[PDB]
């Protein structure tokens, strides 16, 4: 017997991650998360033996691991942009938009009282902000309208809409509100528009479906204990459970991963 | 070699869904939730409508 | 943007339901449940989707609705006649009973201690309310009595059993109640009474086995909201949960219903 | 519209039962159980339906009710012999011991 | 989902097709407030415009 | 065959001449509802009319 | 290469039948089946092939 002390710890840490080129084994660089108010480690570990049929009922003659998943969950709360591309699958798209003049749109069926979205493309699929100088006019809806060139005061069939007290819109985010009570609007109407559209760089979290790979490590410094950091060499990352925007507590990701072996030489984890 | 050696894992599917309530109850988002649609009619202005009740 | 309004709404009505007649599709008259302290309507609905396998993993080209069954389920605190034909899926019968006198019965193997009922017939099933004059003889078990005519006073092997000591009548409901200690009533012993019947209305529900077809109605009165009402044309009430008889809260009787199809032309769910 | 009156309803009464003899359906006397602490009565209801297959996709043509089992559980807190006898499927017996001298035993 | 966080960042999501389900039940008499639950599932819209847009 | 189908572009089937035959059983009592098990053989009416025509 | 549509389908429909005279081959009035739960259409073709033998 002896007097013995014991090794307490409470766990404090910083979690990193670098992905892995698509298709590949190199690295990119770690990127911090944030404070991640959990991380889990967990291990399923099934079994196989075979039980003895020479003598007794049931005994166990030799057992053997089958396997020894290493894995685990944990959440994260700086939501930025970059965490955002792994919990989505997606990828950080940092483009522009083209400062264009004359920007012209048709939007032929029109309920009112319903928003709309000005310049929805594919180059910018998510919408357009910044406009300068909007005017529209309105038609009937029977009669097919074509604005290849050109003004659209102009143009056959058109009548210019006030803007009190028929639409509304806010130049931040170019979203257009048809009045629900316009009379100039109702009926079978439809409304072409022009705009113009500022140059400003943004961002765009375009979230396609591929799986991640990448290495994984925590760097603790422990409050209590004797501390010591975590290191996987490779594994992939999926989103976990669910992603709840608004409520009463602070927005955290769920994520989950799944520890591989790297090659036949470097193994799943290393403890330092 | 080994037992259960991941060689190599794939990703089969990633179903981006989700769900919400919420309070705000007319009569266009019980169109979204029955599954239907809003029909503004009238009623035709009649006089002497009979009827039997067996 | 806008200064919004929204529609909040606290629920308060009353749930109305007529029954069909059997076998067909005539109306028979809206009744009133009472006030019910929930009225719930959900919904499952399974999809069918087909995953493209031309390009990608599990990319969804197409999909579709398989079913949608509107229904729900509900509780009632009003407990009737009416309500319970409902729950026990059968059938109010408002009858009579025959006032007759001389009504003669064999109660043939009997233990002492034990409750007893008169007249369980064909015609009024649950027992004999409201006896007049009753008296009884007492016989050896071995003895097969015939009481086809006649006083039982007068039969042979009959001894008279006196009032007080031996049993124990209520003429409210018709119960003998022979006592545990009995020494005239001790052995193996048989009975054959007689009494004499009133003549009162009385209600029986009989619980026969089969779906109640109907059409369904909430008319609401909201105390806070802009009110609202619903319309089934055709639903099918069935009895859900358990029905608590005795315990401390009150009793209520937890409904379920399933909305069809009247026809080709009216659907399953109206709202006005 | 009218002031309607409900029909509101605490359950409080007394639980009775008579056995049958075995193999046949003859009364014997209903017996007293004692206070029932709980009396529930429960359906458990499956149907059949068939949706049409003309036009449509999953609309009930028809439907029908295959079984409505009317059945349910209590409890009861009198213990005597008598119900003994219906908790353990079994049968009272009142018997007696025969009054004996020099009983001999072996315990091996 | 346009969002005005009151503490954060704010970002908006946008999803190009989803098919909007009901889901849960809608309780209509009760104490609470009256909600309705609704489920979605994100389709693809074409080869190209992909199912989430984070802006 | 006249077909109006839910989620596609429908199409109808003709088929001048079959022979119409019982097919299987036809069980009267049991649980699921009573179903007629039909089968048939398409032949051709003359040299000219063919034995199947999708509209 | 192009961004192509398919055509799926869900199968619904009515079974019409009409039969003919005794021994003739005239009309007599397309009847009214029901809803026909499947309707299915096959095929056996067996096949003659000759292996060359030189």
């Amino acid at each position: 017997n002896d007097n013995y002390q014991n090794n307490y710890v409470v766990g404090r840490g910083t979690v990193y991650f670098d992905r892995f080129q698509d298709g590949t084994n190199r690295k990119t660089g770690e990127m911090y998360f944030g404070n991640t108010p959990e991380f889990t480690i967990n291990t399923d570990s099934e079994t196989l033996d075979h039980y003895s049929s020479d003598h007794g009922m049931r005994v166990m003659d030799a057992s053997v691991l089958l396997e020894a998943s290493q894995g685990g969950t944990f959440t994260c709360d700086n939501i930025n942009a970059d965490n955002l591309a792994l919990w989505f699958l997606g990828e950080v798209s940092n483009t522009t938009q083209t400062q264009q003049t004359d920007a012209k749109e048709v939007f032929n069926p029109i309920m009112r009282g319903r928003y709309y979205q000005l310049g929805t493309t594919d180059d910018n699929p998510t919408g357009v902000r910044g406009v300068t100088n909007f005017q529209m006019v309105k038609a009937d809806a029977s009669i097919a309208i074509s604005v290849g060139s050109g003004d659209i005061t102009s143009i056959v069939g058109a009548t210019v809409v006030n803007p009190a007290g028929n639409y509304e819109i806010d130049l931040e985010a170019g979203r257009i509100y048809i009045e629900p009570d316009s009379t100039d609007l109702s009926g079978n109407v439809q409304i072409a528009v022009q705009y113009d559209v500022d140059a400003q760089k943004r961002t765009l979290v375009i979230g396609k479906s591929n799986m991640v790979y990448g290495a994984l490590r925590m760097i603790s410094d422990n409050p209590v204990g004797l501390n010591k950091n975590y290191y996987f060499p490779k594994v992939s990352i999926a989103p976990d459970g669910d992603y709840a925007l608004k409520g009463d507590d602070w927005q955290v990701m769920s994520f989950t991963f799944k520890a591989m072996q790297l090659n036949n030489i470097t193994q799943r984890v290393y403890i330092d």
